[PDB]
């Protein structure tokens, strides 16, 4: 009954914040600061209806440059913590903060995952206070990258205010989880895979 999602995207864009409002606990460190504070996987887990939600968080493996003490190590990790493949790609940006490190997140995402990872990637827009509603916004955004995005991800949007609490963080969750539903629909129920994913499942289960 698990239901894994990892939190992907560029630096800063609260990606470790997002898991928070999801599991509705400090699950993952959070704060104010300009250097980036994730700097090693981390795996939670929380129930949501009758499935166990199982987040991975990243550090920044999704910038162009590498900026990781140990970028293959992390992806590794990232692997590791998330076989036997995510449910939920979760492609966290901030709203009307699109720019071009995030175009160069969404390319990274795709060399990690593969060619075909954007098919199981939800948008995640955060700082959702800062607007009308959000497809109002993508309608009137004039950024090309992230309408390019955006149907790459075939329109699965979701905006979080991460300082939500209370009811307006329920209905949060409840929008992401709805949009989650929807895409598995979509897939009939089926986690992403590729290669590397069924590599480690098969390995897990030992020599015969
Ligand atoms: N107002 C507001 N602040 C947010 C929102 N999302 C994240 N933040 C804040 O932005 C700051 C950075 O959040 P993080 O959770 O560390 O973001 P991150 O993407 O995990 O950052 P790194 O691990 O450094 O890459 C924190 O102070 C958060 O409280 C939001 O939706 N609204
Ligand atoms: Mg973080």
């Amino acid at each position: 009954s698990e239901l894994r999602i990892i939190l992907v995207g560029k630096t800063g864009t609260g990606k470790s914040a997002a898991g928070n409002s999801i599991l509705r606990k400090q699950a993952f460190e959070s704060k104010l600061g300009s250097q980036t504070l994730t700097k090693t996987c981390s795996k939670s887990q929380g129930s949501w209806g009758n499935r166990e939600i199982v987040i991975i968080d990243t550090p920044d493996m999704f910038s162009w440059k590498d900026h990781c003490e140990a970028l293959y190590k992390e992806v590794q990790r990232c692997y590791l913590l998330s076989a036997p493949g995510p449910h939920v790609l979760l492609l966290v940006t901030q709203l009307g903060r699109y720019t071009s490190q995030d175009q160069q997140a969404a390319q990274r995402v795709k060399e990690i995952f593969g060619e075909d990872a954007m098919g199981h990637t939800i948008v995640l827009f955060t700082h959702k206070e800062d607007l009308g509603s959000l497809m109002d916004y993508m309608h009137d955004s004039d950024n090309k990258a992230l309408s390019k995005l955006v149907a790459a991800c075939g329109g699965r949007i979701c905006a979080f205010n991460n300082r939500a609490e209370g009811s307006n963080q329920d209905d949060q969750v409840k929008e992401l989880m709805d949009c989650i539903e929807d895409l598995l629909m979509e897939k009939n129920g089926d986690h992403y895979t590729n290669g590397l994913y069924s590599l480690i499942q098969r390995s897990k289960c030992g020599p015969v």
